[PDB]
């Protein structure tokens, strides 16, 4: 792609002022939050609990894997993580990620 995991990883890390904390974007992603849409309650919602095995949208059809072991070009374009977080991070939680929970997220979803 056009980018690096860790490119990506560290412009979020430059605009948070803080080194990405890759527990903390564990919990983030299996948590259940209550300020967005109803129908997607969590990042697990659509992707599961173990990003490994393929999601399924909210009619039922398969997503790939978002780990990158299972599908190997994950978080190599910069464009692509921020249209898609830039949907979905406002379904789940209600509002934009900042910086640092898109630093927190991609650090731990990029190791698995
Ligand atoms: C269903 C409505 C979703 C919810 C809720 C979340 N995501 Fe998602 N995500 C969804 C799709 C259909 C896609 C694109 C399909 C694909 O195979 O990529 C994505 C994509 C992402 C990405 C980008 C991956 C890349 O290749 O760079 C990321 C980083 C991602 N999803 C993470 C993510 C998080 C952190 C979420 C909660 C805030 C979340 N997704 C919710 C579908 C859905
Ligand atoms: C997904 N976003």
């Amino acid at each position: 792609g056009d980018t690096s995991p860790a490119q990506l990883i560290a412009g979020y890390e430059a605009a948070a002022g803080a080194p990405a904390d890759a527990e903390r974007g564990r919990a983030l992603f299996l948590s259940t939050q209550t300020g967005g849409k109803p129908d997607t309650p969590s990042c697990t919602t659509c992707h599961g609990a173990d990003v490994t095995r393929a999601g399924q949208t909210r009619t039922g059809k398969e997503i790939a894997p978002l780990a990158p072991s299972a599908t190997p070009d994950r978080f190599t374009d910069s464009a692509r993580v921020e249209k898609w977080l830039g949907r979905n991070c406002n379904s789940v939680i209600g509002r934009d990620c900042t910086p640092g929970e898109k630093a927190d997220l991609l650090a731990w979803l990029a190791a698995q």
